[PDB]
Parts: C-alpha cells; sequence; structure tokens
C-alpha cells in the first residue's frame, strides 16, 4: 500500500494473509473472506500449498488472535488468462471453518451487475510493499478514487470494463502495489473489487477485478 496508513489493529477481520512461499514461489499475497470457509482473492496468488492466516494485523509476531488455516482447494477461474490477465480470481477453501470472532469475520459481496460509477471512493487494505525499497508487517490501508474506464482503457492493453475496474487517481501517489495483490477494494462497506495488476511503478490508475461479475461463478464454487 503506497501513501497509505496503517490500519487500526484488528479493524478489517475479513483480511486474510496469503503465504504461497511453498507451492509457487514464496510472495505474500492478500485475500478477504467472502464465507465461513472460503476467502477470495486473485487468480495468480496461486500455488499448490497456501497457508491463510485470519485475525491478523502483525503477520510478522505471532498474535494470539491469529488463525492460521491452511487452503484445502485453491479454486482458480476456469477462464482465467495469463497473457491479457482476465479473470483474475481464485476461491481459497479453507481446510477448516474459520472461529468467527470480533477479529475474524466474512466481508459482504456485491450483487450481480453492480456498478462502481467513477468519483466513488474506496479502501484498500493489505500487508503490501509501501514502497520498492521497503515493506511493511502490518496491515495498511489507503483510500482510492474509482476512476473512469476512459483512462485505463489508454494505459493497460487488456482491460475490460466489464470484469475489472479502473481504480486510483494518478494525481495522488497512493495506490495498491506488490504485496496487495489479492486484497479487496470495499466500496460502502462492499468489497468490490480485487487488487490484479498495475504499472510496475506503483503508480495509479491501476486494474481491480470486478467481484459483481464473478457472483455467479462465486455462488457456484461455494455452493
Ligand atoms: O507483480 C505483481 C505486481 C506488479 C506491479 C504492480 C503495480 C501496481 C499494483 C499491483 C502490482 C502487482 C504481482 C504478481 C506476482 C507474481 C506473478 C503474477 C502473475 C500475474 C499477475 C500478478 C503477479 P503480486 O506479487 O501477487 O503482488
Amino acid at each position: 500500500i503506497i501513501g497509505g496508513r496503517e490500519s487500526r489493529p484488528h479493524s478489517r477481520p475479513y483480511m486474510a494473509y496469503l503465504q504461497i512461499q511453498s507451492p509457487a514461489g514464496q510472495s505474500r499475497c492478500g485475500g478477504f473472506l467472502v464465507r465461513e470457509d472460503f476467502v477470495l482473492t486473485a487468480a495468480h496468488c496461486w500455488g499448490s500449498n497456501i497457508n491463510v492466516t485470519l485475525g491478523a494485523h502483525n503477520i510478522q509476531r505471532r498474535e494470539n488472535t491469529q488463525q492460521h488455516i491452511t487452503a484445502r482447494r485453491a479454486i482458480r477461474h476456469p477462464q482465467y488468462n495469463q497473457r491479457t490477465i482476465q479473470n483474475d480470481i481464485m476461491l481459497l477453501q479453507l481446510s477448516r471453518r474459520v472461529r468467527r470472532n470480533r477479529n475474524v469475520n466474512p466481508v459482504a459481496l456485491p450483487r450481480a451487475q453492480e456498478g462502481l460509477r467513477p468519483g466513488t471512493l474506496c479502501t484498500v487494505a493489505g500487508w503490501g510493499r509501501v514502497s520498492m525499497r521497503r515493506g511493511t508487517d502490518t496491515l495498511r490501508e489507503v483510500q482510492l478514487r474509482v476512476q473512469r474506464d476512459r483512462q485505463c482503457l489508454r494505459i493497460f492493453g487488456s482491460y475490460d470494463p466489464r470484469r475489472q475496474i479502473c481504480v486510483g487517481d494518478r494525481r495522488e501517489r497512493k495506490a495498491a502495489f506488490k504485496g496487495d495483490s489479492g486484497g479487496p477494494l470495499l466500496c460502502n462497506n462492499v468489497a468490490h473489487g480485487i487488487v490484479s495488476y498495475g504499472k510496475s511503478s506503483g503508480v495509479p490508475p491501476e486494474v481491480f477485478t470486478r467481484v459483481s461479475s464473478f457472483l455467479p461463478w462465486i455462488r457456484t464454487t461455494m455452493r
């Protein structure tokens, strides 16, 4: 999270910490609790052995509130393109049901086809890198004004306004970055997007996954 500020310890229970460090490289990832035994994260944060941890703030410290539940099944989107980076969404069925508490509890998802007009004020969180020189052990966050699909349409190559979202204001040196991939973009207390990709420079706008479009699959997969 570039330009963001540290979140109030456990202010975001649904915030999950991905640890792909085992079956596919070793680079932390974001994710949010959508259900009791399901976590939503980018389809690229995949691994053959992911260890999710709920109810945390500082991953570099053994918090008694922390919940270390391994991923029993990391499902990727049937049409997740690796070249165009489309359908970048993945669900993680924990090996057990999280113990819902003030520190751990699912987040409300948006409705099908639920749009997100530009000018909206969203908030993204995650333990991602604050910069390309330093990182962070404690979950940080920042607000991102959703911009029109016009911008990202003249920046990124494979950008679909139907399944992707154009977030982040270029005029501001603040936005999701390396390590935030998977973190949800909550707008109106509703996880609307998922940090997909962006300019390797960390300079916004950036691309976010439109969850409201992958509802059918989301439900079908969990159900
Ligand atoms: O390289 C990445 C990257 C780079 C620049 C960024 C700029 C702004 C916002 C996010 C950005 C993310 C990701 C990443 C790592 C490793 C493999 C990936 C495969 C597909 C998509 C992302 C992947 P990440 O390590 O999962 O975080």
